[PDB]
């Protein structure tokens, strides 16, 4: 039993993190195969960051301007392409340590495991989720950008997230590995800002779920609620409006537990009017959105 | 910015994990050099569990008696000899991933990085505080047993932690890597109970300064106080007390933050009587006591392995 914030073993990726530098510009690269990833900004100076044409910045590169270093050994630069806000340097070894691994976009909500690396050395791991205003709330520092997110099921690492910037809010904004941010947002010093979040209600759900089977039942109720009458209430605390694919997700929680998904939505309901009279969840005094029922049953 | 409990990254730890099956009981063995080691338990079938005499249950058994496995290749074990609660199995290969390392025996309120395995198979990474009743809160299944906590310093990985038991309650309970138990524990099947916990106050402390670095200021007040004022309120909210050494621990985050450690202990002072006002502090409704001041000082420096 317990129930914890897990993060994957963070092993796999540890042998792809690099160090990319571009004049007095160093961060971290993901080297798969014979490429190296990383954010395209790299190539920006001081005055590029308002406005930075990045097709004009990247032509008048050439291979030699990249030094890319795997721990003691440089690695040279044969090619240079952008995909979107993604720069892949093509290299002239490829990474013996490269695992199974693919590229997915994923949606708000979903979780991922974040190796935060300072000059392409690996820090620290820890769980996030896409926000749905398409942010992160990460721990990045200066030199963190091309960190990256990722889940590991069944020995095939999926990368979702490279890191691009920090915004006003001290919130995080990133790209999916093909080069698309997340979000309304640019690669660009501009003024920009996340929209208002919400909390993630079906992830909400799904702890409650994790509290009944690990053996916590104090916030049940006798009652029920149609699902508008449910999104009607919890879009008043900025929840997420909860869809019948949400309600669906949670099927097989609801058949473990017992506990009808509108059932565990009444008394989420309750938990939104009332707090917690001093009584904690998982450990917990606020209700966590940042597991998802995929992470519950891997976990419980 | 932002402030996360953060594991250590754990390749060198994974390259460690392997499979060790004694009869029906399958359970996760650390490969190092050319030694596995293991909860001794590992040879106990359920019956053996009530009353074990490990002295005699292994003294019965032979090499060939222990199946190890590190993926899909078998070691050879050609020893097999016990220290304290933890089962050494000499192979005949050494492990060619083996890191720089130590065993590490961690005092109460020190944290460390859980690699939970299943199979031999590393299955997620999460941070923990050895709580001061000898106890952790973690997160563990059947065929976790044999799962370890460690530190890295630069490149050296310091093993502190191996899995044993589930209590009562929930929390978990294992050894050092010497097989000395962390807290009142035996391995047998009997009547054991995590003693009543308290809260790390100078883990909280730590908190409040990552909570200031990050901007969250709220909580800040114009009082200070001392050692036994502050203490005698800690004593009466079942917080450890704070010593001269937990102050000095602190002093690089009350210099970074302009807030003096007794300063701070005036914000908490405050927390603890009158409540969080219905705020948060970095995310928490709780005062969270799982990072230590070196946690906070790595953190939010950017340290690196
Ligand atoms: C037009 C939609 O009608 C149905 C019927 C049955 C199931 C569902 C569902 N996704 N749970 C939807
Ligand atoms: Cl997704
Ligand atoms: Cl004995
Ligand atoms: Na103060």
């Amino acid at each position: 039993s317990g129930f914890r914030k897990m993060a994957f073993p963070s092993g796999k990726v540890e042998g792809c993190m690099v160090q990319v530098t571009c004049g007095t510009t160093t961060l971290n690269g993901l080297w798969l195969d014979d490429v190296v990833y990383c954010p395209r900004h790299v190539i920006c100076t001081s005055e590029d960051m308002l406005n930075p044409n990045y097709e004009d910045l990247l032509i008048r590169k050439s291979n030699h301007n990249f030094l890319v270093q795997a721990g003691n050994v440089q690695l040279r630069v044969i090619g240079h392409s952008m995909q979107n806000c993604v720069l892949k340097l093509k290299v002239d070894t490829a990474n013996p340590k490269t695992p199974k691994y693919k590229f997915v976009r994923i949606q708000p909500g979903q979780t991922f495991s974040v190796l935060a690396c300072y000059n392409g050395s690996p820090s620290g791991v820890y769980q996030c989720a896409m926000r749905p205003n398409f942010t992160i709330k990460g721990s990045f520092l200066n030199g963190s950008c091309g960190s990256v997110g990722f889940n590991i099921d069944y020995d095939c690492v999926s990368f979702c997230y490279m890191h691009h910037m920090e915004l006003p809010t001290g919130v995080h904004a990133g790209t999916d590995l093909e080069g698309n941010f997340y979000g309304p947002f640019v690669d660009r010093q501009t003024a920009q800002a996340a929209g208002t979040d919400t909390t993630i209600t079906v992830n909400v759900l799904a702890w409650l779920y994790a509290a009944v089977i690990n053996g916590d039942r104090w916030f049940l109720n006798r009652f029920t609620t149609t699902l508008n009458d449910f999104n009607l209430v919890a879009m008043k605390y900025n929840y997420e409006p909860l869809t019948q694919d949400h309600v669906d997700i949670l099927g097989p929680l609801s058949a473990q537990t017992g506990i009808a998904v509108l059932d565990m939505c009444a008394s989420l309901k309750e938990l939104l009017q009332n707090g917690m009279n001093g009584r904690t969840i998982l450990g917990s005094a606020l209700l966590e959105d940042e597991f998802t029922p995929f992470d519950v049953v891997r976990q419980c």
